[PDB]
């Protein structure tokens, strides 16, 4: 796993390398490292 995320978020990956943040908390879906 990859520390730094805010409890809530989560990253994921397409398969194809790109790596996405997944929040669970507040249902978002971000290509973009979190900051809260």
């Amino acid at each position: 796993g990859s520390p730094g995320l805010p409890s809530g978020w989560e990253e994921r990956k397409d398969a194809k390398g790109r790596t996405y943040y997944v929040n669970h908390n507040n249902r978002t879906t971000t290509w973009t490292r979190p900051i809260m």
